[PDB]
């Protein structure tokens, strides 16, 4: 087996994207936890781990076709300081990823490579779920009031580690 | 073994400081608990116990060098009535302690007494953690709003004992 | 409720006394343990803990009447080198305390404040028991012989942590 | 608290180095596992996890001093095809790291910041252990014979997930 | 890795000292146990085992720097007949060891080798504890009375 | 009772020999373990512990006769680099010990001291078994091939405590 060049290019793009996402999510997890906001920290940690698993699967697949994984690149990382900005950054990233996934699935399945298409389909479902949750939380913050919102996710524990 | 005079002087200063801190923390624990604020009471109580253990370790050490522990002194104790004032008092105390610890560690380790230096290093780490937590809580109170902050740490139980 | 000034004065004096006692007992516990006499260390440590509990109860009561606890003042602390001197110091302290307790209970119960009177009565019973035990041990030391007495409370641990 | 600029610079450099190491180790884990050499895969995977933990600790510390972690930069990643080349790459990386650690510990502890010095000391111990193991395995491969060496770490699983 | 010569010299001296201490402590354990004083035999055995562990750690460290451990040389061993003499011998040994440890830690940490300095720091803490206990027991023997002291550690079994 | 002088001399010599053996075996255990060879390390550690127990028994006996144990003297310690040299050193030591044990047992039992003779007999049995195992392993190394031999006792831990 030898996957064509274009399939490998798409797989590499998606791999780099998932890596960037891992980095962003972990940085945000630490930043949030340090300030007192706890449950947000727990949620964001879980999401980072999920993106890790994604990266693993893509790496294996791109190995099995006689490819050269690219663990040397990275797209721009964004960082915020309030809550609204964090959520907006994450929403932007997920949108871009979804568009790429769709285009890639089309081109792939038009060339008789089915397994890669299935991998992309799974990734796509998950990214859609995630963007949905982000949008919901953003709408709440808009409605209640930033102080009100924050006042529900603070507990008494040790900030630093 | 006979630790030099200056080492003993520094150990005695630190001992007196830890004693003062114990007293302040327990008074604040009672005052907070009596008004309804519960979780604050639990936290402050635990912190007082920790400072107790600190004092014990310092006493044992200063005994092992043929010294004369000083259980007769006390630095000025501060007391507030609101929350912000309590937190600010505690922050002031911790700052003073940290500065003393650093100067003492330097002078000690410049005279071939290593064990005392290690004791001071441990104490220093812990005091740093504590000051960090204090600053975080103070920032929250500044942001949310005093009443809207308190409204998260009140339960239905027996005030007095 | 607002307890009169005189009731609060008596409560404050008793509080300061129990604090001084806590300090003295703990210092003696360390000093005894460091020399090898363990079985005395255990007893004295337990007694210190009991006096701690005393202080806590008194503080709560003096809070419930709209008072101002006084955690800033200490009486004189005594320290002895041999054993007989330790026991004699403790006996002196307990005697002073008992006299104060009796006078206070009388004046209180002559003014329609019954709960404080009950608190004092409990404290009085306990401090009397303690003075009794002290006197007994002192009589033994007088009879047997100092060295022949010590020879019964030494074990093979000889610590100083 | 506000750590000086130079302390933060050293912490940031060490953080970037640990990140690069994580990436290299995991790529090597996958590459080895895919070819049949199992036990080497297990070992290298565990080492990657350890470096992950290192990175986390450094990030927290650099946060506590009011710093700006740098999750956006990577050094050069090396990849080899045979086994000897893998081991040699890892050895090179560890050497660079050790030199940096020593210089940094000196400069730090010459400026009254002790906790960062302790962090570096722990990291240094661990990196030394690791370089030792690498050198040992390389010497064996040199002695036995490459094929006769590999023949000891192959099992009947031959997966690639 | 290539540890300098002077670091290795200090490590070797400390190793030889710990070995001598092991030998002395075990001989004393047997001698005491044989006469009836059991409760002292137990303590002394435990201390010998601790010194064994010390020796092991030092040997490994001096191996990791490309060194040549020296398991061929011993210092002088002392032996006493009564009890006070045993305690005094042990006290002397520990004092000497402590002085060496301090000087070595200084010179080491002045040359960027940190892990060895940490090893020495741990050893130093432990030796200090031990010398303390020795001094305490000696003071008791001085106070109570030799026979009246012994009479508390004999056992019919 | 008081054992004669010559009995005590023989007991002291044997004690010194067992001490030297303890030292050699532990040094070899560390050296082997540090290079990767594991199972050899485990075996050699066990052997060192056995020699320790030997020394303990001998010292107790020499005390019970009103003697003066000699914890101050050591014979020469040998050290190698490869495997063959290690095994050959150990074989040499055991041979010497055997000869001494036999001569001593004879002289002892010719003087009405039976318990010491029994002690020596036990020690002798054990030393014989040990020398046997050494010779067997040496013959294997001769037959298979040094590298092809080592390739069977290496695992993926490669430690060196500190
Ligand atoms: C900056 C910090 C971290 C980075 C850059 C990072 C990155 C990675 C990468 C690149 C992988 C391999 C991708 C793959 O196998 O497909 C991975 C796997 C993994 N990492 Fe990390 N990681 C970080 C922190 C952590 C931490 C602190 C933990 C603590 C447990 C952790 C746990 C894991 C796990 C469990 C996996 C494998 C998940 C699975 O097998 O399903 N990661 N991570
Ligand atoms: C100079 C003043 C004091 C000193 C030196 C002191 C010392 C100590 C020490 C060393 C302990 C050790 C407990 C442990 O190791 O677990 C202790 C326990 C304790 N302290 Fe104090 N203390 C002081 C005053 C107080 C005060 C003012 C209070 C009450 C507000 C208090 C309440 C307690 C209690 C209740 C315990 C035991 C907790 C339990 O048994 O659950 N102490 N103290
Ligand atoms: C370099 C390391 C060691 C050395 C030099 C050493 C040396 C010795 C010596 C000289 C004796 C008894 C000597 C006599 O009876 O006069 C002995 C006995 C003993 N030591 Fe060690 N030892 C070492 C390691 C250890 C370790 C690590 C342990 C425990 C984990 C240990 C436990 C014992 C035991 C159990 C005995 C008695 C053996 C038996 O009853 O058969 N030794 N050792
Ligand atoms: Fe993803
Ligand atoms: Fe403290
Ligand atoms: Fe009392
Ligand atoms: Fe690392
Ligand atoms: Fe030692
Ligand atoms: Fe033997």
């Amino acid at each position: 087996m030898q996957g064509d060049p274009e399939v490998i290019e798409f797989l590499n793009e998606q791999l780099t994207a998932e890596l960037t996402a891992i980095n962003q999510y972990f940085l945000h997890a630490k930043l949030q936890d340090h300030k007192g906001w706890t449950k947000l920290a727990k949620y964001t940690r879980a999401e980072s781990f999920d993106e890790m698993r994604h990266a693993e699967v893509l790496t294996d697949r791109i190995l099995l076709l006689d490819g050269l994984p690219n663990y040397q690149r990275l797209f721009h990382v964004r960082v915020g300081q309030s809550v609204t900005e964090m959520f907006q950054a994450d929403r932007e990233v997920e949108l871009e990823a979804i568009d790429r996934l769709r285009r890639g699935i089309e081109v792939m399945r038009a060339k008789h490579d089915i397994t890669s298409a299935n991998v992309f389909e799974a990734i796509l479902a998950d990214e859609e779920h995630h963007i949905d949750y982000l949008e919901t939380q953003l709408d709440l913050i808009e409605k209640l009031g930033e102080s009100l919102y924050l006042s529900t996710v603070i507990e008494q524990t040790q900030p630093d580690p």
